[PDB]
């Protein structure tokens, strides 16, 4: 099966790419696996595959860390993400995001039901498993639980059957047969949970599939629209109907090649302690436990020699940056365009801890609008910060056509030089805030409201007559024939490869 | 003579360091020399010494580019700056800034007058030179003149004789015997010019010395206090009295080993076209010429085989970043401490285009103050933004003790994660602004006023009970013995030198 359609094949692809380190000696899921993976993510090293996990039994489980993290070389920096999507490993971020957006103006391709698959190779009923006995990792030393769920896909369906959502949300082991995790507004797992709660009659049928098709875990991390079934979006994106098998204990459908599947219910009534967890912004607040949603596990099925993916998340760079930030940015780009805003490109700079999105403006179109910074900033901020796709993002930076928003150095240059603090900004206090940013949930103001800004790094003439500067750089401050002469003579004079 | 005391010896030191490329074939001062130097600065390459400059005659002149720019390796990144100061080439930025601050609580060591020096080896009276005939560089293609003066020291003295100021301010050739340049508030050359203008009786006696002692050009770029003669500050810093020779046509004194000296007058009445110039923030605005100060040159003296230093300034990284930013930051650190603010360290991140200064706070002392963010931000901003040392800086970022302000990645992390936009900031509109930032002089608001902000990236408990988080990073999220095991097994497992 292709790598984008089968996690086991993805792992093979990383090996073949010389992007995998297989560790066949014993590794402790208590901190060791995650510490290795953390160092990988901080150094852009090869992804670790832990084949000999202390506490692995009867096939549950090996661990793959850093599934969506960065490679060291610039030429294939995003190669692991490209391998989720059947793209060449040298694919640009623009190409990756365009792939992820491509299904937005395609008919869905609904999934195909098949009678069995590798995920059915083994099973454990409710007398045969204990979640506390599995090699679930402790990912950070101060975490409030062992976070089994950092890179699986939650599957829940609206009561009426018409929307089946796939998404990543964290969860930790609570006891032998329950997890606790985040189920929070405005997320689709929350929206569906609320529909079941209002109906009031039962707990939400649920499954959690680990080691799903890579193209599916990317859509799981993307804020595609309300009411849109991810499986059909992924089918359109990849041009193929995804193969799904029915759960044994409920009527949800899981990817046929899932590594590990948990079946059960998400409670409409019960909660339990959840957190703290070392999170995407780079912090943990030891002892900050709060009540989270509670899941009951009734059944586990799994592949022979099952592999659990894991995100050892925190400071730069891991899946919470590469996937959360970038995929939100993609959706924001599209949202802006659909609201007739002249946005060509969007990206969440890593340097911002993916709390900013830089929006590249087609300034020719801007000029035709005959508008001003105050007006335009307000329009952009109302569109984005009143939408779910803007949830995680606290600062939008508007930049003109000369800035490559996928290059953080250029975004920082434009922000620092073109946006006058205060005057060129509009604050948004009556929007939903992202509480996990420390300045929000651990800050001076309301955790859930406000704290957002539009920073306009467009220069005044970009609204009127056009750019009226040249950069004071090698590229723009010297004629073409001179530049080329300097480059051609560079090593001959005594001064100092793309792939590497 | 030592490298820090003699520019010719500095050039030798760069050669010996394998930090120099001598170009002995003809190079055009019309853009070519500056284009090479620009590429050096953008790549952190070796400094270029142009020994064969098209238009060089009778010894005037060779060019050294990138005198204070960065080296590629992390271990000696600031080595060129260290070589200005007799420090080891591996000196940290903290060590460099501490050296530059060291004379602030020392008695000055006044200069020593000597009867002659190398700067007298050759001379040209007012019938024998023409500034338009020298190989003065065109540094950027859109510049409004040939900027002779990018790394020389202006020497002017108060009418009463009690303060002799040394500073860098740009200047360009106006005609055969005049320059135009910037003389602007609150700069000391401006302050002294205003004293002469109020007296009204004559033009200001002036000299411009190029290729001065490196330790002197660093103090020339630093905002040491009003009324403090730089020569005595440099004497204290280096522990030696600087050797000076009298000008031939006036009673000012210039460094004995200056490469090139211009003697003349700075007009109290006349101006002429000046600019545009490709500047420190990375831009030029073609055609933006304005009236600048006008200097008359009466005499040139120079060393045999004279070398003119040149800054090809613009986008990162050159002397306008390494010296302007860092040295302002140093002075701000001291100013804060002298106003009883608990600031341990200051640096202008390069990523900010040296428009920010990050201020590291001793949070134990902060806690003892029993204050709040609003109050503290206001106090810090009033001290810094009402002082000349704060002139160039538009954003101050307050960070706690865990952040290394000399590491831009950590400053950006703390800013993005710990300072809530709006709420955790105080805007300053009634302070002097730096007009050369594009959002100021080419922006939406007053060019000379406002646009400043204090951003508080201290977390709430840093004011009260202490830091209440751990980073979600390899360093802080795992115990010592585990970290060490991972590191010790790193290459053995299959994963990937300080000097490089
Ligand atoms: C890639 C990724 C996405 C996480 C995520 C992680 C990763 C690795 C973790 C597990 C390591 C840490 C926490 N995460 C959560 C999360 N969203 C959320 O509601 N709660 C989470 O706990 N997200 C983001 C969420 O997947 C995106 O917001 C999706 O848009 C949600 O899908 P939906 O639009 O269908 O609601
Ligand atoms: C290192 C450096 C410093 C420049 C400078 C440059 C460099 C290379 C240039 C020449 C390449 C571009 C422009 N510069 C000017 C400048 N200050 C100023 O008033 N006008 C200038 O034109 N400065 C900053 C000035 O030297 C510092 O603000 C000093 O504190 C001034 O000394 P003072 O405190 O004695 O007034
Ligand atoms: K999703
Ligand atoms: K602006
Ligand atoms: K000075
Ligand atoms: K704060
Ligand atoms: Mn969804
Ligand atoms: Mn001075």
């Amino acid at each position: 099966q292709p790598a984008h359609l089968c996690f086991r094949s993805f792992v093979e692809a990383l090996k073949v790419d010389n992007d995998l380190v297989e560790i066949n000696t014993p590794i402790d899921p208590n901190l060791e696996a995650a510490a290795i993976t953390r160092r990988v993510c901080e150094t852009n090293d090869k992804a670790p595959l832990f084949n000999n996990l202390i506490g692995m039994k009867n096939g549950l489980f090996r661990i793959l860390g850093a599934p969506g993290s960065l490679r060291k070389s610039s030429a294939d920096r995003y190669g692991r993400l490209a391998r989720h999507l059947a793209l060449p490993p040298t694919a640009s971020m623009r190409e990756i995001l365009d792939k992820m957006l491509s299904a937005s103006d395609m008919p869905p391709i609904p999934p195909t039901i098949v009678p069995t698959g590798p995920c059915k190779e083994n099973s454990l009923d409710d007398s045969e498993f204990d979640l506390t006995e599995l090699p679930v990792p402790l990912i950070h030393k101060s975490d409030g639980g062992k976070y089994i769920q950092t890179y699986g896909m939650h599957i829940v369906q609206s009561p009426d059957g018409t929307w089946t959502n796939w998404s990543i949300a964290r969860a930790m082991v609570h006891d032998k047969n329950h997890l606790t995790g985040l189920v929070i507004p405005p997320q689709h797992i929350w929206q569906i949970h609320q529909m079941w709660k209002k109906e009031g009659r039962s707990d939400v049928p649920w499954a959690l599939a680990f080691g799903v098709p890579p193209a599916a875990i990317m859509a799981s991390s993307m804020p595609i629209p309300d009411g849109v079934t991810e499986a059909g979006y992924v089918g359109a994106m990849t041009g193929s109907s995804l193969e799904l098998v029915k759960c044994d204990t409920n009527d949800l459908y899981v990817p046929a090649t899932s590594e590990i599947v948990l079946e059960g219910t998400l409670s409409i009534s019960e909660t339990g302690p959840e957190g703290p967890f070392g999170e995407m912004h780079g912090y943990i607040f030891p002892g900050d436990t709060h009540l989270g949603a509670k899941y009951k596990v009734n059944r586990i099925t799994y592949r022979n020699n099952a592999i659990m993916p894991m995100s050892s998340c925190g400071r730069l760079t891991d899946e919470t940056h590469t996937m959360i930030g970038s995929l939100a940015a993609a959706e924001i780009r599209k949202l802006c365009q659909q609201n007739d805003l002249p946005i060509t490109d969007a990206f969440a700079p890593f340097e911002s801890q993916v709390t900013w999105v830089a929006l590249r403006v087609d300034t020719e179109k801007l000029r035709a609008m005959k508008t001003t910074s105050e007006g335009f900033r307000k329009r952009v901020g109302d569109v984005v910060f009143n939408h779910k796709a803007g949830y995680t993002i606290h600062r939008l930076v508007l930049v003109g056509d000369d800035i490559d928003v996928y290059e953080g150095k250029d975004v920082l240059w434009a922000f620092s030089t073109r946006c006058r603090p205060g005057m060129d900004e509009t604050l948004f206090e009556d929007v939903r805030g992202f509480p996990l940013i420390p300045y929000m949930g651990h800050g001076n103001g309301p955790a859930h409201r406000g704290g957002k800004v539009v920073s306009d790094a467009l220069m005044p003439t970009e609204y009127t007559t056009g750019r009226n500067w040249e950069a004071a750089d090698f590229n723009q401050s010297y004629p073409e024939d001179l530049k080329q002469k300097v480059l051609d003579n560079w090593t001959k004079m005594g001064f100092s490869h793309h792939h590497h």
